[PDB]
């Protein structure tokens, strides 16, 4: 007897793995992983083995997988939509949590749940219809998000005293709510801007999640709905040990419930080191659409890429912190756009920067590696189907991010992972290391 | 000729530093700081030291120094204000910044500059007259925050290209508009909140910072505006390790302003383990006055401490991160307690824990620190000085905490610290790390 609730299922996976790291640390606490040194300690942990994190695996060579679900395995084996042919994010939303590759049936419970929870209180939305024009989609959509720690079931526990065990619990509460309202605040803030006077009407809880948002947009055409879809399930995880992933660790782990924990980590996004180089290499592309002018020979196109190298600058969406090679999350977005939009003028010169740029930092050597980013190619894509206010583009990152980050947040807390409490040291006193020493 | 300004000594003194720590890494890049340890790696960074961070030093038995400058060295050779016994925390920020103690003149500069750059936007004021009454003064508080980046000129120099070394410049200004409009802020959700009705008027720029806030608080008495200079002098930095200084410095090297690189940090103070247990040790200290009632021995004391113990609780204001050692913190706040209040019922029982609480806990050894905190003491005094809201506690911990975060931010745009990208492990790559490797 009985049917689907990701709660239950919980219930039955957690323990088994609290006593299996159990085993694990009784054994190899004991263990020597890495090594610590003044480069890394002065060069922001880049090597530096710092976290566990489960909801996601970086390869330098391969990357992300999702379980050891590699996108084109989620790609194919991740339930699809009723009438396309993409990963819909509520069967990565499962896979993530579970380790297990969903039932249609266990993502449609996943889907009315998410849009049965998916109402926003009174004073978000005043706030937001308040935000002025002049204000970032991302500064505002932390405030509301920052704001929404009113709704927080787990923050209303803790104040009287729910015992340690539970813990996990309440957080999934919050988090699936907060998944849920995500949405309609993405949405809404985009509707006060850019289209600013109409609504961002009903949820009709007989469509997903992604859609629910496309139609809350007020986007009208099918195919940007895959596209979104897809979008949703690739910026999800991307290992910890990013920057809004381990903000949001972090802030989560001094047991501040997941609306405050998300909304530090957007802000961790917000940094245009972080997030934002989505949204600039169309910046770069209205600047190279301007200022190196319409039509040029990759020479000038080259010099406009020396342009900005020497001008001391960031050339965003190519490269990466960790990953030596192309992301498959390039490679990803390509076979999409292949298949509906290969006739486009920056489409092409897309796979135009696909042959000149790194090569600029093979010239370079700037860092290690040259290839494709995600950066990159979804701008492209977001144009195509008359996306175009480029500050959004991040808070739909942040959409899809939330998969991932809430993930696992629910993780740590039936784990009882405790506070992420570094040394940190001083230059002279480090001096008085390794040297003085 | 000429007159005081922060900003002149800081080209002098930035330089001088990078070339420093230049030579520092040539030679000791190649140097193997400590291990990585499996546990470590399961239990939150503790002991694995993460950074270098120049603003303060924590020491286990020593506690904070500011440069080297322990709290009673400050408390003294930091400038006090015109009529008064206690450290001037504009003197503080001076300390930090400089390596330098101030002089009374630019600390007057430091005074005056701050209730200059103190004007609030529009729309800050529009949305904290829009917050209902069943937010905390925090989520109050950072959404505010997040909102006041709109007044980030540094989010605005970068949108138009200015040069990587020019950073901590922006980065300058944006801080000193933030340090500033904060307590403006802080004071203005206090007066929504508690104080229903009431403006929070004046600024005297001839007036100090912590002066002006009392002033904006609805808060007379002269005594109560020498505990929150001193207050706002001990909660202002300690290290890099902890979460909201930790927290800012990461989504500070993402390149995000001061505002949003804040108010992240906010969140992460706003923890229940991190700073809301201000708050809690006068949670319990209600449940004390409850529900062991009014007048009791150390026995149903001690019974009451136990069954908070084994009903697997926190208890707060004992123990400590990395502090095996009694907070200078605390015996800071006693030796003002003696001097003004030693009539106490909350006093002299505030050292009724002072020789029974750890006692417990070395019934227990639950954690490694058997003296005092911080978060302790502080809120005995509140109520001393008729502060009773104990939810807006730890919305007085941020204000101080602005200096010290504001503090290392512009030392790291300045050094230009990279982007924190550490690495995260997954359970079962890690199983296959150890002991299949
Ligand atoms: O891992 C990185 O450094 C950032 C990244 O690509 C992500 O967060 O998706
Ligand atoms: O360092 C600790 O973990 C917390 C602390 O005392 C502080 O943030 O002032």
């Amino acid at each position: 007897a009985s049917s689907t609730n990701l709660k239950d299922i919980l219930a039955d996976l957690i323990p088994k793995e609290q006593a299996r790291i159990k085993t694990f640390r009784q054994q190899h606490g004991n263990t020597v992983v890495g090594q610590i040194t003044v480069d890394m300690m002065y060069g922001g942990m880049r090597g530096m083995k710092g976290l566990v994190y489960e909801t996601s695996v970086l390869d330098p060579d391969e990357g992300i997988r999702f379980r050891g679900y590699s996108i084109p395995e989620c790609q194919k084996m991740l339930p699809k939509a009723k009438g396309g042919e993409e990963p819909l994010p509520e069967g990565l939303f499962w896979l993530l949590v579970t380790g297990q590759i969903p039932t249609e049936e266990q993502v449609s419970w996943l889907s009315k749940e998410w849009a049965k929870r998916a109402a926003l209180p009174s004073h978000v939305v005043t706030m937001l219809d308040n935000f002025p024009t002049n204000l970032h989609p991302m500064s505002q959509l932390s405030a509301a998000i920052t704001a929404l720690n009113s709704e927080s079931n787990f923050a209303r526990a803790y104040a009287e005293g729910i015992h340690r065990t539970k813990y996990w619990e309440l957080i999934y509460e919050d988090c699936m709510d907060l998944i849920a309202k995500l949405p309609c605040v993405a949405a809404k803030i985009y509707r006060n801007l850019y289209r600013e006077g109409s609504s961002i009407g009903a949820i009709d809880s007989k469509l997903d999640w992604s859609h629910n948002f496309t139609n809350m947009l007020g986007y009208t055409d099918a195919q940007f709905t895959e596209l979104m879809r897809l979008y949703l399930t690739i910026h999800s995880d991307h290992e910890g040990g990013n920057v809004s992933a381990h903000t949001s660790h972090l802030v989560g782990s001094a047991l501040s419930d997941p609306y405050l924990s998300f909304a530090a980590a957007m802000n961790g996004l917000a940094g245009p080191l972080h997030g934002l180089a989505n949204q600039e290499v169309l910046v770069w592309l209205t600047q190279l659409q301007k200022e190196v002018g319409k039509d040029v020979s990759d020479e000038k196109l080259r010099d406009y890429i020396w342009n900005t190298l020497n001008s001391g600058r960031v050339v965003p969406g190519y490269g990466h912190a960790v990953l030596r090679k192309t992301d498959p999350r390039y490679t990803c977005q390509r076979e999409f756009a292949l298949k509906h939009l290969p006739h486009d003028p920056m489409f092409k010169l897309v796979a135009q920067l696909y042959k000149i740029v790194p090569n600029v930092l093979l010239e370079q050597g700037k860092a290690k590696n040259p290839w494709p980013n995600v950066d990159a190619h979804s701008g492209v894509l977001l144009q195509y189907y008359g996306m175009t206010e480029m500050n959004y583009y991040t808070v739909l990152f942040g959409v899809s991010r939330a998969l991932g980050v809430l993930a696992q947040l629910i993780w740590s807390r039936a784990l009882g992972f405790p506070l992420e409490r570094p040394k940190s040291m001083s230059t002279d006193g480090l001096i008085k290391l390794v040297d003085s020493k």
